[PDB]
């Protein structure tokens, strides 16, 4: 549960401060999802992100600026040949741990319209 | 792993900001530990704390102010009959989740 994870993590690392609330930005036309912004990412190390659309792996990218406020915007145009993703498709985004051969990863956002 | 817990929690709750670094405050004489302060506790629920000294459960208490900075000091004198705890003893503190009949708790600090 949220509660168990919270206090197991708290006892282990003591302090953490993050905001991975998924902010989905739309393109032109607005039926395309062009990007995903997290207001306050962890920034201790160089995380990457894998993007998967309807089960299709679009690969891994890391060159997204972290703003002094802690925000980071993952631009799907960098994964999808210069286009965003139709909002009728399922988009999964995974945070990929560095120095791991892209093998350690965790789901961090999912777009699925309803 | 710390990393796995971090990202399982992030996906689930999205946003969190806490600091449970255990700051142990001493009494008079200074060989006594009188309290435990956390710099930024969660305040979404009315948490209480259960304290155990050398395996002896002193039970639960919750009457500890949260300051505007988010800090909270658990005063052991409220559990141990007006005295702190000799630093030669082990102190375990559990955070107890409200509305679970005191059955759901997690280790949150240990002095050994
Ligand atoms: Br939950
Ligand atoms: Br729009
Ligand atoms: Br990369
Ligand atoms: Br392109
Ligand atoms: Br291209
Ligand atoms: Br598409
Ligand atoms: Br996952
Ligand atoms: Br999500
Ligand atoms: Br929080
Ligand atoms: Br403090
Ligand atoms: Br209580
Ligand atoms: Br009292
Ligand atoms: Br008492
Ligand atoms: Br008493
Ligand atoms: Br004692
Ligand atoms: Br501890």
């Amino acid at each position: 549960s949220a509660t168990s994870l919270t206090f197991q993590l708290a006892y282990l690392v003591k302090k953490i401060d993050f905001d991975y609330t998924p902010n989905w930005g739309r393109g032109t036309p607005s039926s395309y999802i062009d990007n995903l912004t997290f207001p306050k990412v962890l920034t201790d190390k160089k995380y990457s992100y894998r993007v998967v659309v309807n089960g299709s792996d679009l690969g891994v990218e890391s060159n997204f600026a972290v703003t002094p406020s802690g925000g980071q915007t993952i631009n799907f145009l960098q994964y999808n040949k210069g286009y965003g993703v139709a909002d009728t498709k399922t988009i999964q985004v995974f945070v990929v741990i560095p120095d791991t051969g892209n093998s350690e990863e965790y789901i961090i956002a999912e777009w699925k319209k309803t």
